[PDB]
């Protein structure tokens, strides 16, 4: 609708630009500067973080009536902000291990 | 509703407690934990499989008329355990190469 | 419906076979086979690029009416090929770092 469906391209475009950075981070990382992946990934979470808390009031503020659950539009947000934390944090995982690594 | 409701929070609770052992398991990999790492991730695939169990007699026996796709909440349920399986693998991956890095 | 349930079926077989080639490709990285990990990878893409193409004109061309949104259907679609897609990337950078650690 009106603002949920304009809510959800920001959330998708934030969650997109979210792994946009995280991907970013860990090139950063490969070329030997860990310090611009850390910052890389520290602003990855803000944004994620911010997505999520918009999220969390959609979550518990959506359902109109009763219930609790999801919706279609809400599930779809879901979907992009789960997907980007998850690779995210794992790609925080593999950015470690570039610098157990060496380089 | 009741069940199918209270059954994806328990899927979901499984689902975040499956992760959560998994991050541990690698938390314990970079302790040089191999032992304890392994015994995590085998509890973690545990979990899993029953949630799975679970979620696969949903999707086959949920539609109550014929069609056998999904529902709003079966979706909802599918993604935390997809991610939640898909994290767990990738999780199991990097544990893996800290053995083969040497700790 | 006929063919979007259909088309969904194979959207999920083919995500989980480029999840499934991604998985060997990575495997293949194991055993030091560089060369034949970059084919298998290179094929996972194009087999996720072919999906991922078919679900795009569902996206746009689907919604019969109005609305660009998505759908129940669409969004069990999306979840796979999301998680393939994740799956295959970050399978991608696993398989870059057994490079690195010579194998």
């Amino acid at each position: 609708a009106e603002e949920l469906e304009e809510v959800v391209m920001g959330l998708i475009i934030n969650s997109g630009q979210a792994r946009s950075l995280a991907y970013a981070a860990l090139k950063q990382a490969k070329q030997g500067d860990f310090a611009a992946a850390k910052a890389m990934m520290d602003q990855s979470r803000m944004a994620l973080n911010e997505a999520h808390l918009v999220q969390t009031k959609l979550i518990e503020g959506d359902a109109g009536e009763g219930k609790m659950k999801v919706s279609l539009v809400l599930v779809h947000a879901q979907l992009h902000l789960m997907t980007s934390m998850l690779a995210r944090e794992l790609i925080t995982e593999l950015i470690e291990l570039h610098e157990k690594l060496k380089a």
